[PDB]
């Protein structure tokens, strides 16, 4: 029984064109779901104007650091159908209830955090006070929706590289004394939480996990491992966003495999090796596959062929799914296909597709079928917990879940 795991990103149903609910997540094929995301108490100024208003407006009344559901529309109020469970809200939470009431072997965890709400993390792990609240009332919180198993953390990153934490930049790379801190911190952070956890299992008698996202390079060291391990369930090794429309670098978002062709030497498989060699046990790390991609305009020198360590664009994409520069899953296969001028590729030593528009010069890197397979057998191969995917929606009809599920339970 290898973990199997989605995320289910909260904001999808409002998408018209794939608006993806509780409902359409193919549970029967599923280990765990991971619903994202929720925060804390703290400070945003790096999330959108939306996120800080509904983060302010759920403040009023709760102490600093207090975990939080943030959109509650989403989580409680907005009516995805009725259920048969007898519970005192709608939103997804209703439906995730529902959810675990017809499928009782899954496993369904919230997260907090995520890129856009990381920042409050930071000012937590400056106090013990503050982490402690932080726990008490993400446990309270769980014990309240009780249709959850633990907690995840999403925390990107201890010791920086997230989005208000950036190395390239004078005034957000953290020092060597907050790197310092922050490690120690999230160290204490994850055994407060396992202690809280253990004294709710003394109370309900249901085992819960407490599991964590783990970025890739030096995002992977900022956390003593050998300390913070015992206290975890898994960890979610986000091997995806390699390369992206922030930089002119092209070629593979998500590659299994580093080539002498990846830039700068980049694969999930080196990533995932560099945490085993930093003290995360094999059997507790889940492989990142990605149900999105992300492309390029104006490439440069490129006419078809493998793509290589020095190839470059004008920019990153002036388009996507919602958001320019990313495509789910779905709207590649729809909109960026054949018939749209997008020749179909497939780089058999980094196990990874991209598309090639010929005529526009447009370059995306993508996942689909034949690279989560690869990346399941490897998984499979490398004594590892299982596979998870980064967001459940980009693949409204469960083929590519499907192939995660048969792939490694096997
Ligand atoms: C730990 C870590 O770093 N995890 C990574 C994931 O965070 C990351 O995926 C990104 O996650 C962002 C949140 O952290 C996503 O931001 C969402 O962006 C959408 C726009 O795409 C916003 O949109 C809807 O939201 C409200 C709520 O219903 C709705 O009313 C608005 O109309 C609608 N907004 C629009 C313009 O459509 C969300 O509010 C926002 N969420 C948050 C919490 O800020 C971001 O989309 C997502 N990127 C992806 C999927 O590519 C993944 C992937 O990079 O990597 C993990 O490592």
């Amino acid at each position: 029984q290898k973990v199997v795991a989605g995320y289910f990103a909260d904001w999808q149903y409002a998408n018209a064109e794939n608006p993806y609910t509780v409902k359409d997540i193919p549970a029967d094929k599923l280990t765990h779901v991971i619903y994202a995301f929720l925060s804390m108490c703290g400070p945003h100024t790096g999330a959108s104007e939306t996120v800080q208003n509904l983060v302010a407006k759920q403040c009023e009344g709760k102490d600093p650091y207090t975990a939080i559901i943030v959109d509650t529309e989403a989580a409680l109020e907005k009516n995805f159908g009725a259920v048969s469970v007898n519970v005192p809200y709608k939103g997804h939470f209703a439906q995730l209830a529902e959810m675990k009431k017809q499928h009782p072997d899954l496993k369904i965890l919230p997260s907090f955090g995520g890129w856009t709400m990381s920042e409050p993390f930071h000012a937590m792990a400056k106090n013990k006070q503050a982490m402690d609240q932080f726990s008490k009332s993400a446990v309270e919180l769980i014990a309240q929706y009780d249709f959850f198993d633990g907690i995840d953390l999403d925390w990107a990153y201890p010791g920086g590289g997230g989005l208000t934490t950036s190395p390239w930049n004078p005034d957000t790379k953290l020092s060597d004394e907050q790197k310092a801190s922050e490690r120690e911190a999230f160290t204490y952070l994850v055994k407060t939480m396992r202690a809280e956890l253990d004294e709710l299992t003394n109370q309900t008698k249901r085992e819960y996990e407490l599991s964590t996202a783990v970025g890739v390079g030096p995002k992977a060291a900022g956390i003593d491992w050998k300390a913070a391990e015992p206290y975890l369930t898994n960890m979610f090794a986000m091997t995806y966003d390699f390369l992206g429309g922030w930089g002119q670098q092209t070629g593979h978002t998500t590659n299994l495999h580093a080539t002498e062709r990846s830039w700068w030497g980049m694969g999930a498989d080196v990533f995932i090796n560099q945490m085993i060699e930093l003290g995360i046990p094999s059997e507790k790390l889940v492989i990142g596959a990605a149900f999105y991609g992300r492309g390029w305009q104006g490439t440069k020198d490129f006419s078809g062929g493998l793509p290589t360590q020095d190839l470059v664009s004008e920019q990153g994409a002036q388009f996507g799914t919602g958001e320019n520069g990313y495509f789910m899953f779905w709207d590649l296969v729809k909109n960026y296909g054949a018939k749209q001028g997008y020749e179909y590729k497939y780089d058999e030593q980094s196990q990874a597709p991209y598309l090639w528009n010929p005529e526009k010069k447009v370059f995306i890197s993508y996942e689909d079928q034949r690279s989560i397979k690869a990346k399941a057998n490897w998984a499979k191969q490398a004594n590892l917990g299982g596979i998870f995917t980064w967001e459940l929606s980009g693949d409204p009809k469960g083929e590519l879940v499907e192939v995660m599920y048969q792939e490694m339970q096997k």
